[PDB]
């Protein structure tokens, strides 16, 4: 575990992360996809061998010795708000199980079901709070990656609020 487990946020490509493993905002079919998923495919394509997994689950595939945790958040275009909320919470619980199983001291993680799976809604707070609910009992250093300056500010505020 980390000596003093922390949350941090960085605004940059998660393919350039400085952590011991990465969480992919994956699709259920293990396809290259768009956004984070496409960046992850370009950097770690070997990790997409048998990475298909259902919504609300996470499946780890090693790229060399570097673990890629493929976490499938719901696409809110297809799910009701209630069912999507449940599957988004579940995906993050599976990420915490995998991070624990792997024995890593740090993990790079995007906010699941934002961007093209958001169903056109701002889900920063919903997605971040489900991330915290799952990861707070883990002792890995968590580094959240985002692309928007205003999201960086809001994630940073949410982290600092609870310290
Ligand atoms: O997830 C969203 C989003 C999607 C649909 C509606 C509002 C939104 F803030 N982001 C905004 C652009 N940067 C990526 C994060
Ligand atoms: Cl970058
Ligand atoms: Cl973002």
């Amino acid at each position: 575990g980390a000596m003093a487990p922390s949350y941090r946020v960085k605004r940059m490509d998660i393919a350039k992360n400085d952590e011991e493993c990465v969480v992919n905002a994956a699709n259920p079919r293990g396809l290259p996809g768009d956004g984070v998923c496409k960046a992850v495919y370009k950097k770690w394509p070997e990790s997409f061998k048998n990475s298909a997994t259902p919504v609300g689950t996470a499946k780890t595939v090693m790229c060399g010795t570097y673990p890629v945790i493929h976490a499938v958040g719901p696409n809110f275009s297809n799910y009701t708000e209630s069912e999507g909320d449940r599957e988004l919470a579940a995906a993050y619980r599976e990420v915490a199980k995998e991070v624990t199983r792997l024995g890593v001291n740090s993990v790079a993680i995007p906010l699941l079901s934002t961007g093209v799976y958001s169903g056109g809604k701002d889900r920063l707070t919903q997605s971040l709070n489900h991330l915290f609910t799952a990861m707070d009992s883990t002792d890995a250093d968590v580094v959240i990656y985002c692309r928007d300056k205003e999201w960086e500010k809001k994630i940073s505020e949410a982290i600092q609020m609870r310290t």
